[PDB]
This record gives C-alpha cells, sequence and structure tokens, in this order.
C-alpha cells in the first residue's frame, strides 16, 4: 500500500514541479509518509526516481502494445486511436503535465545520467512501435507509403511540441493543431 | 552596467537549471558579485527573472523582423533562414538549452502568473510573426499552399519538439527531421 501511495505521489508531485526541484523532505509531507517509512521501500531519492520512470514506461509501453496489437483493427485505425488517446489524456487546463517526457526532457540536465538513460529509452520504445506501426499499414495498405524512421519522429515531435504549449496556454487549441496536421500528413 | 554580467549569469544558469529550483542565493555564487549589488540593481528574485524573460524577448523578437523584414528576399528565403537559424544555435551535445520556451515552459506550473504570461506572450509572438511571413509567401508564390495559422502552430510545435529530443539524446537527429519535414511542408 505505502510503497504505492509514494508512487502516485511522486507521480502528482513529478507532474507539476518536476524531480530535481523537489526534496524529498517535500515528497515526504505531502505523502503524509514519515521519513523512517519511506527508507523500508527506496534506498534513495534516486532509486525512488527511478522506480517511478520504470513504473512510468512500463504501463504506458504496454498500453501501446494492447493497441498496436488490438485485432479488427487497421494500421490506420490502431495509430489514430493512440493520436486521440493523447488528444483526451492531455487537459490543457490542469497544472499537471502528466507526459514525462515533456516534463522531464526539459530538465535533463540536472538529471542524474541513470534517470537520462532511462528516459532516452522510454522514449526511443514509443517512436520504435511507431516506426513499427506505420511499416504495418505499409504491408496492408492502410497508410500511404512514406519513410517511417522520418514520419514516426516527425508526429512525437509535433505532439511533444504540442503537449508543451498546451500547457503553457491552459488551451486545447495546438493539440487539436497536431491531430489536424497529422491527418494530413497520413492519408 | 557591467552586470550584464549578472543577466548574462543568470541566462547561464536558466539555460541549465531552470528557474524556480534555483535559490536567490545561489545565483549570486555563481558570478562573483555580493548581495548589495544584486538588491541594488533587483527588487527582487521574482523581478530578475521578468527582466531577463523581458530582454530574450526583445533580442529574440528584434531578429525576427529583422529577416522577415530583409530587402530582395522571397517569403520562402526570409522563413527558411529562420528555421536554418534554429538548427545552427541549436548545440544538442551542450547542457545548455538556449529557447527558454522549451526549457521554462515545461516548468510553467511551477513559476509566477506573471512569468507565464510573459511566456505565453513571447510565444505568441513568434508565432505570430511566422502567420505573417507564410501570408507573405502566398503573396509571392514562394511558399507551398497552406492555411497559414495552421501551418505556422504545427511548424512551431514540430521545432519545440525537436529541441525537446535534441537535449534528450545529445544528438543532432530530431532538428535535422524537422528541417526536412519543414522543406517537404514548404519548399
Amino acid at each position: 500500500d505505502t510503497r504505492q501511495h509514494l508512487l502516485d505521489t511522486g507521480y502528482r508531485i513529478m507532474a507539476v514541479k518536476g524531480f530535481s526541484g523537489v526534496g524529498l523532505n517535500e515528497i515526504l509531507q505531502s505523502a503524509g509518509v514519515p521519513k523512517g517509512s519511506f527508507y523500508h521501500y527506496f534506498k534513495s531519492k534516486e532509486q525512488f526516481g527511478q522506480a517511478l520512470l520504470e513504473d512510468y514506461f512500463r504501463v504506458y509501453l504496454a498500453d501501446m502494445d494492447q493497441r498496436f496489437s488490438a485485432p479488427g483493427l487497421n494500421a490506420r485505425e490502431r495509430l489514430m486511436s493512440y493520436w486521440q488517446k493523447w488528444l483526451d489524456n492531455a487537459c490543457p487546463p490542469c497544472d499537471e503535465q502528466r507526459c514525462l517526457v515533456v516534463k522531464l526532457s526539459a530538465e535533463v540536465a540536472d538529471l542524474s545520467e541513470s534517470m537520462r538513460i532511462t528516459l532516452r529509452d522510454g522514449s526511443d520504445g514509443i517512436i520504435e512501435r511507431l516506426v513499427g506501426c506505420l511499416g504495418q499499414g505499409r504491408d496492408d495498405g492502410s497508410l500511404a507509403p512514406c519513410d517511417a524512421r522520418h514520419m514516426a519522429s516527425a508526429l512525437y515531435q509535433l505532439w511533444l511540441g504540442a503537449s508543451l504549449l498546451s500547457k503553457l496556454h491552459r488551451s486545447p487549441g495546438p493539440l487539436e493543431t497536431a491531430m489536424q496536421t497529422t491527418r494530413s500528413l497520413l492519408e
């Protein structure tokens, strides 16, 4: 229970203030968990950060596997519903930036090397499924030919950038632009 | 005013560490300027941030006016040399993140409301000049057919996103992807 309570409280804090500007002290009084009880689950603030990331990429990559493997859907449909998921998981007007590549990639220089290695890996793992799914649509005729490596990265950048700007402006506008653009570049 | 030194040290701390994470005191440690010289010149750490923000958009928007107003260049050439400038000023392997929009817009939930409106206005400023130049690109036949407002948002987002991933990875790759996409979108 309390391990997970710390992890969920780690995420909510992480979504608003990042990881490196946040004392363990802050995490602790936000979780309402005592210090002693923290060191029973995690060796460190740094290791608690790894756990959070690790946990974050697993849930995220698994959802992407489920979706990009959904029977009865072509590669266009599988891919589109992932972008829709992004557009619908975002709340422009909430303080929480739930997309950590966006949150943490902006703060990467003040992170440890281990955290940076995990963040690039998680991030490479998203692009890679995007490439897979693009390549798969060329096989079932669902998507017009393209350089799939190039397209995947182009699309991911576009959406990261819209996440970033959506949060600045507390507005849905930039994610709508990302979607509209994604429809044009595809089909 | 040899305390441009301070605004340049402020910009060198900002590029690496962000703003809210780093203490009012620490800025003076890494500059060689005692606190008296500081309070001479600034009423608070929040006001030190504003100047820095304001003077960053001054120099930045005054640079775009130059190039989008440059005589003997068509719309494409002016526009293209803006993207080319972003590609060339980006240092992937450098710890320094020079676009403050990426740097600070990712951490915006943890900034003063006044810093955020300055960030929103700066960014609207950039977008807005892109609209202009797109709009003078369909007048002279330099640019591929598009809605200007939509294309400007799309391109600014793609480039914000590329800057994120360039810094995560320490690779020029993501910026090269953004340029190729922009050439395809526009030439």
